[PDB]
């Protein structure tokens, strides 16, 4: 778990992917999601393959080298 790079689907459509690190994982990577993304409140809801993900998916999964993309749900655009 050296070079991981994991693909975000928010909003139903948001892809941006991350560059994590098996220490990041879903949480670190939702570090980003709040900082990357703009998804701070509880508007970060990991899920992959239709699952909801854990704070130890990067370095559990390993064969996320693009393919792999875990898609998030935020109800939350701009608040309000």
């Amino acid at each position: 778990g050296y070079e991981c790079q994991l693909r975000l689907r928010l909003s139903t459509g948001k892809d941006l992917k991350l560059v994590v690190r098996s220490t990041d994982t879903v949480f670190h990577m939702k570090r980003r999601l709040h900082a990357a993304e703009g998804v701070e409140p509880g508007s970060q809801r990991w899920f992959f393959s239709g699952r909801p993900l854990t704070d130890k998916m990067k370095f559990e999964e390993l064969k996320i080298p693009k393919d792999y993309v875990v898609q998030v749900i935020v109800s939350q655009p701009v608040q309000n």
